[PDB]
């Protein structure tokens, strides 16, 4: 039992030498420079995020080129994630840049472009032109990350609502709007989102972080926005509304992975419900075998402080226990005063958490929740993990060009690292979002065609030996395909190193 | 499996109608007033905490008298906890209240009382007089939440150390130094802590929160510091050092409960290790059947903000999930701008986490880790919990004068509340540290002898039916003694609530 | 938690259990009808005496009744009497002057050449038709006139559902005799529909309302309709004799396991029934097969184990009951842990009634304190059957005010009844006399002593109608 | 997991397993010595033909050998021959040989006669001294080895040293012949662990065990021994009065059916017939019933419960050899494999797969014939002999693998569109596992 496990935890036992969890960092003014990115990488960055809510294509081209430059110097394969703006709505601008609100007062909330830049404490503009028709009296409007709440009194006009101010707050220029009990009805791929998606496909982004995914058809709408050119790019759906959590199963099947975007989720749903929502989403992704990311205020204090609160440490730790592949940072790396220090702290917590959770428990929990019969592919991948547990394998080597097999091995959560002998550099980059994987790129062009995939295996074993994972005499589980078939692996080997 | 449980959780299902976890609040300038305390209680303050590291006995007498006045207004029995200063020390005062330190610089750390109030960026005072002989060169001194680090260069004299500043920091008057890794000769109950504990006992404090407990002998030192007048007051030992974690089992046996004081623990041991330490301590206390408290930076952002971070919410929920009886509020309620708002937020998180863990998993886990044979007292108590689970009892009623039986029922973590028909007020206050319990005091003087135990039972069932726990037509598990060999409840009844 | 991990740690040469939990049911025939033979059987292990109504006049069954009551009275025991009905069965009588021969390839005057009127209509073309123990078979040549059909040499109709009354004209007279006599339970033959059980329940009037109905599963229908049969009954008998012929012999093992476990979860007494120690009808010791058969019937979770002809027509009747006792105690001693208890409790749907929640918790309390015995105050025996449902390791003492329930509790495992005479000792409205009677009986019968903890289950101060109170008492 | 939860829910009239996993061992006597009675037994379901050496001349036992080989040859089967050693063998009773049991330094025939201070005499727990390999036993074993008997059923094994005494009696020639130790005493049960390690398999000889120990204790002894052999990964046989009534009757008692089923349920690889086939009036009829019961009991315990029970009782880390074989079984469970193909020459790889009790058969592509006859004692293995001198060398996973696949298709185990698990050794002991669709 969990209780029986906790009572026997050895706090001062030696930690795991090889980090299995992955860190995603958003890139902003503090970390756009090649030197700052080299620092982030050297610190523990696996995927560099670009928030497309703000920034020109020139600004986002700089992040792309700099990540490629920094990773090239360090000889790493770092993924680039395009985080879409999505069906998001903010307020207008304010006359003299501010507006103070007192409780008991009344504010007209217009969708009239005349008040777009002339917003006062008496009347102000909001993006959504369908807002007076969506929000009905009694309904609450959550201006600025729910710190200002407005109850709807009446729809005075065609495109204006009279609202009663609940709490004292001073708002400023262009701040986000949330509608909790309101079914929005807005496009997932807006005309801006569409072009944002054609830019990334062109310049080669590895994955998409689709904002405000509500339905299974919404993740399909994004799939169509990336053409045959962007057919292989991953779709990580961001759950940040009530509809998303409600339709989580459909969204999971349609997506390549999921992000528990806790920022907007904590305002769209009550703050206390986010914990239960996170646990439930992460475990559903675990059973599905799809990468799940944790995302907001994980180490928020470290944007201004050199050390995190006791709350942040237990947050990043429990994100790992709940089963997250990745953990992300937003303000911290992008606008923070300690960007390398925050990634380093996250690394220490992730290694501590994974050392406490060195278990065959997650593997058995996930395996038992899978339907029988399995596919020969999955049956080989799950047994490769059980073989590793039985022989105490120091590493699992998978030959996966697309990364399916590597994601399928990682699905069964082994304690050892997973080395992936891939031929595609896109896959080395896309596997930065999957727990325990360590990709190795085989350059097929420079050498030979390689009919018998023996070179790829020797490349993996040698990389595992030199990177100190394996040492002479250790047993290693090799997974690949036989030379009579292709498409998917069907063979598993247990090899003592040389 | 936990996986199979999480998968079927219903995010938007209605929450539990009755809160089982308990909230402990530190009292400071923001909440010392009767009106502010009335707000905290009405908010959910179960234990008023007095940090004796700061404040005169007159200031701490005000907190006592005001807590009693406030709980009297709402007709509640709120426990008062005396949190000892203890062994480990704090720095001196500073000239103009502040002093900024830059890396690569040098600071002289004196133990000279002349610099006690005139501390500059060049030289400042520290409480520990034995410090220059304990800290040897190359050793680090940890100042202000272990933020500022000072590497000892050399021993200047009889009571001074020259230190090389590692990081940029500006600290203020009387902020703690930790120095982890040194053979520190500071006692558990110093001459100040004996006067502090003797004050508590003379005042009637319900429990003690003993600071920097390392050994089981230290607990007995504290137990001896409270005399024959303080023989029933609880001893909650604070684990905030490497030794205390290492000797956790011995301290658990010696104590009445444990506090995971994460503040000093996070500096004495690496920050990441505190999670593992918390899980391990809480579960050890669960198996033992002793109240465990989680504390330090639980909802820290709410000292200045009206809403907590996404991290603060998962911290309070996992403290509950880990098996903590209580969750504590330190500066959030003492020096915070939102004291009622922070207790209210903690309440909703505790109820959410509670509603998600509405299972027999914990009881099963705890019960299986008990060695057989059990005492008839514990076998009646554990079976009273299993009976409740089987019939879906909406409440368990225990007749416990000392609270032993109520602490023993709560040990097996039932999903329903535990009503305790106690003849003691001290018991009503001390049971604010144990999960699910809701005490009911039977007069005995302004009532009868009730030798037959019937009046207390009728007082119990009436208190639940009124406080809305039970509704006419649903069972209740009643635990008490049946007129025989003194020393334990031995009888369990299953009764349908009448009208 | 594995059975494998349990088997590896079995200490075969360890000491056995001090008190036998499983119950033995014996058939009474020419070898054991005498008071002396019955006194021998009881001292040997018998708890219920069976009266096979397939053969015998009401005078003959009256001597079994009177003699069982006499023998039990001398030994001061409360032995139950079971009426096993003739039931619905197709027949064929005495052959060529008592016996002849049939080679492969007037319904009682056949030799070897040429009952149910619904036979050509109930049985469709093709299939199997059984004659004389199922041993001889019948391959129907063509569809024929009257009732009988022309058959080729290669009683019972397999797989297929038959239309025969549950309470035949003979059974009606039998059941009415039983009720008038005061028989404790009925062993209803060839139960196929839960409606048939209620037909039997209606055959015994308000006079026979309290008598138990143990349904005998011995056909395909009874097995495929088990669940409803287990709800309308008071207990079940795995009548393996006719079951082994109605269904393939190999299927009976799986059918036995499945029926016994279903009865365990239901909390109803289940009885294993045919050829359990068959060799001991002629030999002083059993085959290696029969010993493993009795043991596995106990292992499967059977409350009772039965002897049909071993005790009725056997040459070693006391010797066979004694062997069954040794096996039952061995199998019991090997089945020491709370595996069955937890097994059964986890399969119960929540909420439980306060009555069953008190009973199941009384068993868990016993497990926790290592109770030497559980004392239940049960007039009807419901509560005692409910405690036994959760399979405790210790005995259950039942302080009952009714002799009928002292006799009916011989079918429930771990139960030892104690009769409190109200008309003699008093009304005991405070229940202390029946409690002190139970503790004293457990002290003298050596179950408990000084220092031992005992779990005491009964009804409290206000409550009337069901037990709701549990006590843990250290015997003084 | 929960036996109760599995039993409630069993569907009595569900379709049975098409392929029998459990194995039947028959003693050969006057009723079944003829080639045409043996062909009948083999068709009925005889996997191992036993020869009780307590009775019979070497001429009589040579006839059984030659006839078993003849009958198996006609039917194209590889039937193992087991030599059941005599071992240590024990009113007027004055020893005095002239007045003519065999012990000159008390029960008669399965416990009928008794008293207080050529019929099987048994003195329960008297310090009775007699060697494991007596002068006759050494002569019986040397005959067996010279004849080619596959396995030895060593009588009255009490110590692990006794097993090594028997292993030395066969020597250099009989190094490869299996040693199945018969537990039929008190200390043979007491020293079971030592005896298991020393042996190749165990027999629960319930005949003498039921007399040496109380009759009721044999059930507990059987369960305990079979499960110890299960964890060890060594063939265990159940043995006496299995279907005893069928020596004279065409049908068994309800007790005999539950006894055979229980033996299977307990985890026995094999189940044995003694008199029933040797001196019985219904020898083919008794093997046939035993088959029906074994298939019914198998069908009921179709589950991964035994596999998980055995796997969890193995200490970690496992050898790459056992980690491949146990994973081959879990892969089979996951994909619902219609078979497991193992390329085992000794059979040690096939015994290791059978150890983890899969629901599907284990086809063994063996280069030996001795392996084909010795694998009649392990459950689920259906051997296929590859003639190296006839086809080729075959050091590559090709010809044997093809023969094994073609055999499983013609014998109806696998058809086009079914997944099979192939276990063998790579190019650079087995270390490789393949999951192949039969095509």
């Amino acid at each position: 039992s969990q209780l029986q496990h906790n009572i026997g935890l050895s706090i001062f036992e030696p930690v795991a030498k090889h980090r299995a969890n992955r860190i995603i960092c958003t890139i902003g003014p503090s970390t756009q420079s090649v030197e700052a990115l080299k620092g982030l990488m050297k610190s523990g960055m696996s995927v560099a995020r670009m928030n497309f809510s703000h920034g020109s294509y020139e600004y986002h081209q700089t992040t792309i080129n700099n990540v490629r430059a920094a990773a090239a110097e360090l000889g790493l394969h770092i993924g680039i994630a395009l985080d879409t703006k999505g069906p998001e709505i903010r307020t207008g601008l304010f006359k003299d840049g501010e507006a103070t609100y007192a409780p008991g007062d009344t504010v007209l909330v217009t969708t009239d472009p005349a008040f777009e830049k002339i917003g006062t404490k008496e009347k102000f503009y909001v993006d959504y032109p369908q807002l007076p028709n969506v929000v009905r009296p009694g309904g609450l409007i959550y201006v600025d990350d729910g710190v200002l709440t407005l109850r709807v009194l009446s729809k005075e006009d065609d495109c204006t609502l009279k609202c009663h101010v609940n709490n004292h707050h001073r708002l400023t220029d262009r701040k986000g709007i949330n509608l909790p009990g309101c079914e929005v009805d807005l496009p997932a791929v807006s005309e801006k989102d569409r072009k944002d998606l054609q830019f990334g496909v062109e310049q080669g982004v590895d994955m998409i972080f689709a904002s405000f995914i509500r339905t299974a058809d919404q993740v399909r709408e994004v799939r169509a926005a990336l053409g045959e050119k962007g057919k292989d790019t991953l779709i990580i759906s961001k759950i940040e509304n009530h509809q998303g959590v409600q339709n989580i199963d459909a969204i999971i099947e349609a997506s390549d992975g999921i992000m528990v975007a806790r920022g907007d989720l904590g305002v769209e749903i009550p703050a206390e419900k986010v914990v239960v929502a996170q646990m439930c989403i992460i475990s559903k992704c675990n059973v599905a075998g799809k990468p799940v990311i944790c995302a907001t205020q994980m180490l928020e204090s470290m944007t201004t402080n050199p050390r995190p609160t006791r709350a942040e440490v237990t947050d990043v730790a429990n994100a790992v226990f709940n089963g997250a592949d990745c953990v992300m940072l937003s303000g911290e790396t992008a606008k923070g005063k300690y960007p390398n220090e925050v990634v380093q702290y996250m690394v220490r917590i992730c290694i501590e958490a994974q050392s406490a959770t060195h278990d065959s428990v997650m593997f058995n929990s996930i395996k038992n929740l899978q339907k029988i019969p399995m596919s020969p592919e999955e049956a080989v991948c799950s047994s490769a993990v059980s073989s590793a547990f039985e022989v105490q394998a120091k590493a699992i080597l998978v030959l996966s060009n697309t990364g399916r097999s590597a994601r399928l091995i990682s699905k069964y959560r082994p304690n050892c690292p997973i080395i992936c002998a891939t031929t595609r550099l896109l896959t080395c980059r896309q596997l930065n979002v999957t727990r325990s994987v360590e990709s190795v790129y085989y350059d097929v062009d420079a050498h030979g065609e390689d009919n018998d995939r023996e070179k790829r295996v020797q490349l993996g074993v040698d990389w595992a030996k030199t990177k100190g994972y394996v040492s002479a005499g250790d047993v290693m589980v090799i997974v690949h395909a036989d030379h009579s078939v292709k498409g998917y692996p069907n063979q598993t080997r247990l090899v003592r190193v040389r």
